């Protein structure tokens, strides 16, 4: 098998627009989560949302936005970073060994619900001739496909909060195996009533905190009450190591590990067995210990608990078990593009030297007290190989390991 | 590389409710499509659609329907055909070593659509708890991994029409790098107006024929006007060679090719040039004469033309050129389901020794007059190597070749 190197990053985030941004708020624990008033006037339970603050119509211009859902949109954006940031000529962009795997946990729900409304208001007519490519599930890889002329692989992988992780994961095993050279992987999701709501429906987001939006995303926190919903995108560029290293390539990190498991169990609950197999799948590659745990951790009763079993299944507890720090407590969870976007973060701590706080901690839940879980930014740390877990309903998961590269 | 073989077959279409119906459609010529009353009663051009007619209730449990749309509903229903086909016991749907990689080519938009206006009419609660599941694109792989205890692998692919072409190729990859042992592959799509609006507002299908449904899908008739929506469900058993042979599996065949191409060009419309790269990288590995091609062809003016190009550039024209029927005709296009059913037309076609009719040509288009598009059914042929074309929206192609096993 051939490794496999991450060469440019881009992200649209609550936490930021840019890779630059993402890193301040990491940093300084920057809350992304605001009041969410739109929420309110439609009668939820949770008024609070992670919203990205990017003006899309000065980064995509007209035409390009013609087969775009908002989502899709921030996916543009991160792309072009992306690119920018690997200094990839047109050519190396668009050739038959270069493909894209970007996936969202959902297509536009506006798109589908304006559309089913002016159908009724107005007529099918006024639907309009486009809506088809915002609409469907393979939205993330068709608009990007098509607009950057891939010509190699393009399809999208969903797997609810795990889509974007298992994205880079065949990403990554497409160029381990010599099918492609070089892969834009990663995903999205738009932010919006129509599918919020869903998730209020369930009882799944919290409520509690309303009153204080930016604290209402706190993994590990004795009165978590939910997860915070949010939007955004990110793309990684993946090659294989000699294209890399051949044309002067940045190098982030090396994908060493990759786990991917099911359940079996329950559609919303985690079973925590499924997160011990997937973790134990993506550590028996890896031969360096663990510097870093980035948890799927959504602030919720049910979620965050059995994945913190898992862990000290594997790792033990206290010291001799690696530093977990909960990027959702800042972000709030971005649903398909949460694995990616955690992704980045890990290797923007891993390039400057630190480990950001597990935010929001104000009484840690009595059942965590064992395990090194970060209560303040972690300073001058080298760290060489960092996890992350992204795990989704229907008791999908997936884990991904990445290291600095040494040779 | 391990070899990969087909255990077992399960399929909801809209020209039969199990394999042995299909087999009678597909024979026969029967006509899937019909009057779709609620798209006259919207307004719509298109008033014509090919309907899956399958008790549901009967087939599955109320439990066990607590988080399917409609479309995965069908899949279920093909999954326990499935599962009886291949005579797999309970340990052998639920191990370490089977996965599933199950596609929708989009989720339940009417749970999207029926969620938004009860939000609005009622209140977020009434919503209900169990909408998520239901509304995400993971939904296909996420419902049929929880209900039936899949611990391998677990994620959706999608890819417009292509969605459930790639579904399979990518279970097949894993199975050749032996990462998984047995695979649940296929997808599903709704039958939904939240859905067909899309398409009918884009012009997209048919509506010249709307008072003779049965013959509105008619690939390379000169007076072909767009596709006509179905909906419905397949899946396939895949295993490696030696897994099977050794239970005394059913062998329906081989998988011997798979190709995975991007145009980089058009959102709607094919260029061809990608369609002969996926052709070619599907034949890379197929070392003998294809004896029939399940064509894409979807009885559009711009799609069905280009694939026919291709084809002649890869095969030759008349004679030499594989016979050539679109079973589209028959049973409408459905979509995220489309891939795997073609797959299982095909391999029934295999089974029982005929080419079926590339039905509803009055009058073909003297663009194709020098190729060998099937004008009656060919009887007492052996066929041991077919091809299938999926090209979906985003300009991305899936071809599958399957061969019947001789050692
Ligand atoms: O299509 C709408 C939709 C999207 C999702 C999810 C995204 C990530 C986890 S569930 O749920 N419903
Ligand atoms: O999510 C709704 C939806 C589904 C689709 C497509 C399915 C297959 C090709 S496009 O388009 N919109
Ligand atoms: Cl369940
Ligand atoms: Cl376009
Ligand atoms: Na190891
Ligand atoms: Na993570
Ligand atoms: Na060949
Ligand atoms: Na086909």
């Amino acid at each position: 098998m051939r490794r496999v190197v991450v060469t440019g990053m881009g992200i649209v985030s609550s936490i930021g627009s840019n890779t630059e941004e993402v890193t301040a708020s990491l940093r300084e624990a920057k809350s992304g989560i605001s009041r969410a008033e739109e929420y309110a006037e439609l009668g939820f339970r949770c008024q609070v949302h992670g919203a990205p603050d990017i003006d899309i119509e000065s980064l995509v211009d007209r035409r390009a936005m013609r087969f775009h859902g908002r989502g899709t949109a921030w996916n543009h954006i991160a792309m072009d970073q992306a690119i920018a940031d690997a200094g990839l000529t047109e050519e190396e962009v668009s050739n038959e060994r270069t493909g894209i795997i970007m996936g969202s946990g959902g297509p536009s729900t506006r798109t589908i619900v304006d559309s089913a409304d002016i159908t009724r208001e107005k007529g099918p007519k006024r639907v309009g001739p486009f809506a088809v490519p915002k609409a469907m599930s393979s939205t993330a890889s068709a608009t990007l496909a098509t607009f950057f002329k891939i010509k190699g692989i393009n399809y999208s992988i969903s797997s609810a909060c795990a889509t974007s992780n298992h994205c880079i994961g065949n990403a990554y095993e497409m160029i381990q195996y010599g099918k492609q050279d070089r892969m834009f992987a990663g995903g999205c999701e738009d932010l919006d009533w129509t599918l919020s709501v869903l998730f209020d429906a369930m009882g799944a987001m919290s409520s509690k905190y309303n009153d204080t939006p930016s604290t209402a995303s706190r993994a590990y926190d004795k009165n978590r009450d939910g997860f915070v919903i949010a939007g955004g995108a990110g793309v990684l560029v993946l090659e294989d190591l000699e294209t890399a290293l051949a044309r002067g390539a940045k190098i982030y990190g090396e994908i060493v590990g990759y786990g991917a498991t099911s359940d079996g169990y329950d559609m919303v609950a985690p079973s925590g067995e499924g997160a011990i197999r997937c973790m134990k799948m993506a550590l028996s590659t890896v031969t360096s210990k663990i510097d870093y745990i980035n948890p799927h951790a959504t602030s919720t009763p049910a979620g965050d608990a059995p994945e913190i079993e898992a862990i000290r299944q594997i790792f033990g507890a206290g010291d001799v078990c690696p530093p977990i720090a909960a990027t959702k407590s800042l972000t709030g969870h971005s649903l398909g593009a949460t694995g990616v976007q955690e992704a980045i973060y890990s290797l923007l701590m891993m390039q400057n030297n630190f480990i950001c706080e597990s935010a929001h901690i104000e009484e840690l839940d009595p059942a965590f007290a064992d395990m090194p879980i970060v209560r303040k930014r972690i300073d001058n740390v080298q760290l060489n190989t960092v996890l992350s877990n992204s795990f989704g309903f229907g008791g999908t998961n997936a884990t991904l390991v990445f290291q600095r590269y040494q040779g």
